[PDB]
C-alpha cells in the first residue's frame, strides 16, 4: 500500500571470527535502504516500528566444542544461542526476535565465546531482518 | 497502513521449565496486540489470516535418547524438531511455520523427552510470531 | 496487497544432490509452491523471506548439506553433522529480491535427509514481504 516502507536485509559471513567480537556479515545479498552496514555488522533503525531479525551462526568445526552468539539491541542482549558438540563437529547457534525499534537503534550479532566458521562466499552463517510494521 | 491489524510477539523463558503440556514462555519482550499470554503459553488468534511463527528451544534430556519440541495448532502438531546426542544432554529444538488461523485457534509449543532452559538471561529459549496477511 | 505464502514438510528420504520435494503441504496461498518439484516460483517482483530446517537421517552417515538456491545459484548454505550418526539439522534463512520466474528451493549437497512421514520435522516456508511496483 502507498506509504508502506520497504526495509529488509540479508548478509552472510565470509571471514572467520572468534572470541567476543561483533560478527561483520560482509557477503551482502539484500540491503533495501542501506540500513545494514557490513563494515560494522550493524543494522541501524531509520523508522520507529516492529522488526523481525534472525541469525544462523556456524561454529568452527574441528576446532573447539562450544560457541555462543547473541543478538543485541544497542547495549543489551535480546536473544542468545549456543552451538555445542563434544566431538568438535559442526553445530549452529541460531535464534530469532521481534523487536520494537526507534530511529538510531542498532541491532547486530556478537560472538560470546568460541570460534565461528568463515564461509568465504558460501553463506553458511547469516543475519537477516525486515520491518514488519511502521508505527503510526 | 493505519487500521490494518498489527499483531506480533516475542518471548523468552525464565530459568528452566517443563513443557510437556505447554512450554510457558514467560519473559515477554514484545506483545503487540497482546495475543500471546505467558500464563498459558498460548498465542490465540482473533483475526482470520496467515501467521508466521518460529521457536528455538534449548533442551536438556536424558543421556542418548531423542527429545523434541512441537509447535501445535489446537490439538494438532504442525511442526516438530527432534534432537539426540550420544553423550550431550543439551541441544536445540527449533522450527518455523506459516499457518492459516481462524479466530479462537491456539498456537503453542509442547516438549517431550527433555526440559527447556532459558539460560542466565532468559533469552536462550524463545517463541515468536506475527500476522503476515489478514483475510479480507 | 498480494498474499503469497507457503509451508511444507518432507515426507520421504532424499539423498545426494537432489532437490528436496517438501510434499506435506500445510500452507500454499496462491499455489506458487509445487510439492512435486520442491520449487517456489515467483509470480510478482518483490522481497521474499524463506527459511528451511532439514533433518539429517540417523544411522547412515555423519554429514549432510542443504542449500537454498535461487535459480541455479546457492543463496544460503547449511551443514548438519553428528560423529555418532545421530540427528542434526541443516537450517538457514534468507531475504531475497525475486523477479517473476525466479525459482527458490532447497537442494542437498551430499548426505541423507530424513523422511519424516507426516511428522513435519524437515520444513521449508516462505512469504512475500513487499511487492515491487
Ligand atoms: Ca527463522
Ligand atoms: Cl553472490
Ligand atoms: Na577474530
Ligand atoms: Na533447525
Amino acid at each position: 500500500a502507498p506509504g508502506d516502507p520497504k526495509i529488509a536485509f540479508y548478509a552472510g559471513l565470509k571471514r572467520q571470527h572468534e572470541g567476543y567480537e561483533v560478527l561483520k556479515f560482509d557477503d551482502v545479498v539484500t540491503n533495501l535502504g542501506n540500513h545494514y552496514d557490513p563494515t560494522t555488522g550493524k543494522f541501524t533503525c531509520s523508522i520507529p516500528g516492529i522488526y523481525f531479525f534472525t541469525y544462523h551462526v556456524l561454529m568452527r568445526g574441528g576446532d573447539g566444542t562450544s560457541m555462543w552468539a547473541d543478538l543485541c539491541k544497542n547495549n543489551q542482549v535480546r536473544a542468545s544461542a549456543i552451538a555445542q558438540d563434544a566431538d568438535q563437529n559442526y553445530d549452529y547457534a541460531s535464534n530469532s526476535v521481534v523487536l520494537h525499534l526507534e530511529p538510531g537503534d542498532e541491532v547486530y550479532i556478537k560472538l560470546d565465546g568460541g570460534k565461528a566458521h568463515g564461509g568465504n562466499n558460501n553463506k553458511y552463517s547469516t543475519f537477516s531482518g525486515f520491518i514488519i510494521y511502521a508505527d503510526a
